[PDB]
């Protein structure tokens, strides 16, 4: 699924990302637009063999279960899979836990490069939710 705009501001306002941890509603949709380009099925084959997925670009190594090492990280408690799906849930619940480990939002490098330190509040415009 590709998202709107202003309909993945909806979705992750369903969720409880809106200020969770202090981030703005408009970082969220910010990091999903440079990180995957508001696609869902997004995926980086990285040189180091790991992969991000989903629409916040999720990293393997840690968070997901890519079915190689089983028992082994998967912080976030869910298959990668989950992460492709074309309801948000489980980026969001994963995103959740990945902002509070002790790096904020600075854990997505499209958001750093392209968001940070600009009016994330553009992202919102015209969503009047």
């Amino acid at each position: 699924k590709v998202f709107g705009r202003c309909e993945l501001a909806a979705a992750m306002k369903r969720h409880g990302l809106d200020n969770y941890r202090g981030y703005s509603l408009g970082n969220w949709v910010c990091a999903a637009k440079f990180e995957s380009n508001f696609n869902t099925q997004a995926t980086n084959r990285n040189t180091d063999g790991s992969t991000d997925y989903g629409i916040l670009q999720i990293n393997s190594r840690w968070w997901c279960n890519d079915g190689r090492t089983p028992g082994s990280r998967n912080l976030c408690n869910i298959p990668c899979s989950a992460l492709l799906s074309s309801d948000i849930t489980a980026s969001v619940n994963c995103a959740k836990k990945i902002v509070s480990d002790g790096n904020g939002m600075n854990a997505w490098v499209a958001w750093r490069n392209r968001c940070k330190g600009t009016d994330v509040q553009a992202w919102i415009r015209g969503c009047r939710l």
